């Protein structure tokens, strides 16, 4: 029974990971108005 804060902190790299693959995905779309 493990739903509770420091429960969630162990998936933290995983949602880490997405933000940042998320952010750079955007970040190349957004750079690609002048293509």
């Amino acid at each position: 029974g493990s739903m509770n804060a420091p429960a969630r902190a162990a998936a933290k790299t995983a949602a880490d990971a997405l933000a940042a693959a998320k952010k750079t995905a955007a970040d190349a779309a957004a750079a690609a108005a002048a293509a």
